[PDB]
C-alpha cells in the first residue's frame, strides 16, 4: 500500500504488501507484520516483535522496547507478540519479555489509550481495554473483556479474570475475580460489573447465577475454601461460574476480598 | 517567518505567514492556524483544528486526535477548536469532538503541561491550567481560572466553576463549585480557592462575600435548597455570589458536598 | 561513532566522537554530551544541558524542557546539569532550572522510567528510580538510592533521604527520613526499607541500628526533639544514624510522621 519515504525500515524486517507506515517511522530487524496493519508516524516497532493482522499503532506509539528491569540482560532476542485488531493509541508503550521463552502477549481486538503502558512479561487476550495513562506493571494477565482504568497499581503476579473492571486510584495485590469490579486503596471487589455484562449479552439467568456463586463466597459469612466447596456440592453450575471456582482454586497470590 | 523543510504540511491547510512549523511536525488537511503561532518539532495537528493566534505547541504535541471512545464513527469531519495564548507542552494531547456539532473546545491563555489530556467533547474556557500527566475524561466542562492537578479522575459530563482547585488523588463524581478546593477519594469541598482569588487581585470584601455563600451554602444545617433560598431571599448579592448561586441551580449531576 | 543523517545538531554543540544519536534527534546550542553516550530517535536535547558519560537517552526522551513555571523569563540561560551512567526512558522529561545559579541536577546511575518527569530545580544524588509515569515536582531534593513509585505527588521543597521508598498512591508534604517506606494519602512513614538496605548489603548490625535510632524518634512516646537528644545522649553512634539525626535536624519542611 504505501510506506512514507522517510519511514526507516530494516531490509530484514517481514512485513506484508499491505501494511501502511507513516512518517519518522522506525521499524528494526526481527519483527514480522500481517496484513492490514497501519503504523501511523513516528512510531517504533522494537527487534522481536510479531505483529497480526488489522493493527492500528497511532503517532509515537512505541512497541517490543526494553524491559524496565535493571537485571535484565539486553543482549538477549526477546518478543512481543501481538494478534490481531488490536489499537495502540500515541505514545502507548509495549515492553518485551525478559526471557527467550517468555514474551510480552497481546491477544486480539484489545485497546491501549493514550500513554497507556504494558510491562514486561505481560499476557492479555482479547478485547481488553486500559484506559489513558493506564499502567500494568511486569507480569500481569489479564482474560479477556478486563478493563483497567488510569491511575492504578497493580502488583507483579497478579491475574485479572474476564470482564473484570478496576476503577481509578486503586491498588491491586491480589487477584480481580471475573465479572467483578475491584475498587479503593487498598483495593477491595466493590460489586459486579453489571455494565461489562450486560454489554457483553449476558442473559438475567447467566447474571443472576454469577451473582448467586459471589454470594456464597463474599456474603455468607464463611471461608473461601468453605464456599467454593459448597458452591461444588451444590449440582451442575454454568461454564461462569465453574470459571468463577476454577479461579479462585488456582489463584497464586489469593483473591481480593470484598467491601 | 520558517517551516522546516521537514514539516509535512498539507497544501490545503491554512497557516498565516507569520505561522512557524518545526522539524518533523506533520499537519493534515481541514486546518486553520493563526497568526503568532509557533508548533515545535514531532508535533501533529489533525484534520478538523482550528487554531488562534500566538499558541505554543511543545515537541511531540498531538491535537486533534481522534476520540477514544469506540462506538466512534471515524469518517466524520468532528473538530477541535483553540482560542489564543495557549500553551500546549511536551506530549500534551487534545482529542477532536465526537459529533459535528460538538467540536471540543479551549479558550484563551490556558496552559497544558507535559503529557495533559483533554478529552473528546470537552470545553475549556480560559486561563484553566491542567499540571503535569493531568487527564480530562470526554465531555467535562471548565470554567475559567480552573487548576487541574494530577492524578485526578473527572467523571463524564461534570462542571468545574470559575476559580476553582482539584487537588492531586482526587476522585471527581459531581460539579466543582467555584472559588472552591476539592479534594480527596471520595472527594468534598475542603475549602475555598483563597490562593486562586488573591492571585486574581479579589478584594477582602469579595473573598469574605464568597465565603459567606458558602457558610450558608454547607455550613448552616439546612439542605442545599433550603440554603439557596436563604441567600437569594437575603437582598442584592454581588455577581460572584449570584454565579454560585446559579451554578448550583444550573447543576446536571449535582454539586459536590463539604467535608 | 554515529550521527543519523536526519539528526539536527547545533554546529556550536560539544560532542566527543564516541557519542551516537539516532534518527529525528535534536540537539541545540550551548549543549556539552560526554564520551559513551547514546541518544536514540526522536530525542531532543535543549540548550543548557550538560551531559557526562555513558548515558542512555530512549526514544522521544527530552531533555532540558522549559520549566513549567509561568512567571520564568524564557530568555535566560539556565541549566540541566547530569552525570555519568543514567537512563532516562521513553518519552521521560527532564526540565531546567529556573535560575543562572539554580540548574536542575542529575547526578550518576540514576534510572528514569518511561514517561517520568523531574521539575526544575530538583536536585538528584546517584542511584536513584523514578518507576514508569513518576512525577517530581519543581524543587525536589533526592538524596542516593532513593526509590519513587508512579502515582505519587511530591510537594516542592521537600526532601527524600538516602535509600528511602514512596509506594504508589501517595502525597508527600514533609520530608522522607533516609532508609524508610512512605505510603498513604495522607502519607506516613509505614517502616524501614528493608529490601533496599539488603539489596544495598547493609549488615544486620548496621539494619538493627538503624531500627533503633526510628524507635526512639518514632515509638517511644515522646516528642522528635526528645527523641533526638535522647540518641545523641546515647553514646558513640554509626554514620548511618549520625545521618538520620542530621536529616531530622535540618529539615526545611519538617519530617513524616509514622503510622
Amino acid at each position: 500500500m504505501k510506506i512514507h519515504p522517510t519511514a526507516i525500515i530494516d531490509p530484514k524486517a517481514e512485513l506484508h504488501e499491505s501494511v501502511e507506515v507513516g512518517p519518522y517511522s522506525i521499524i528494526e530487524g526481527n519483527v514480522s507484520i500481517q496484513e492490514g496493519t497501519i503504523i501511523e508516524g513516528h512510531v517504533k516497532i522494537c527487534a522481536g516483535s510479531e505483529i497480526g493482522k488489522f493493527n492500528r499503532f497511532h503517532q509515537g506509539a512505541v512497541i517490543g522496547v526494553m524491559p524496565q528491569d535493571l537485571g535484565f540482560n539486553q543482549q538477549l532476542l526477546t518478543k512481543t507478540v501481538i494478534g490481531d485488531h488490536n489499537i495502540f493509541r500515541e505514545y502507548s508503550n509495549i515492553h518485551k519479555g525478559t526471557k527467550e521463552d517468555s514474551p510480552t502477549v497481546i491477544g486480539n481486538k484489545n485497546y491501549f489509550m493514550g500513554n497507556s503502558h504494558v510491562g514486561h512479561d505481560c499476557i492479555l487476550g482479547n478485547n481488553n481495554i486500559l484506559t489513558h495513562g493506564a499502567v500494568l506493571a511486569g507480569h500481569v494477565t489479564l482474560g479477556n473483556f478486563a478493563f483497567i482504568s488510569g491511575l492504578v497499581a497493580v502488583h507483579q503476579f497478579c491475574f485479572v479474570g474476564d470482564y473484570s473492571m478496576v476503577a481509578g486510584l486503586a491498588k491491586v495485590v491480589q487477584d480481580v475475580p471475573p465479572y467483578s469490579t475491584v475498587d479503593g486503596n487498598p483495593s477491595t471487589v466493590v460489586g459486579l460489573n453489571s455494565v461489562g455484562m450486560k454489554r457483553a449479552g449476558f442473559s438475567p439467568e447467566v447474571r443472576n447465577a454469577i451473582k448467586h456463586a459471589y454470594k456464597v463466597i463474599y456474603h455468607s459469612g464463611i471461608s473461601t475454601r468453605k464456599a467454593l466447596d459448597e458452591l461444588e456440592a451444590s449440582g451442575n453450575l454454568i461454564e461462569q461460574v465453574k470459571y468463577i471456582i476454577k479461579f479462585f482454586r488456582d489463584s497464586d497470590r489469593g483473591v481480593t476480598n470484598h467491601r
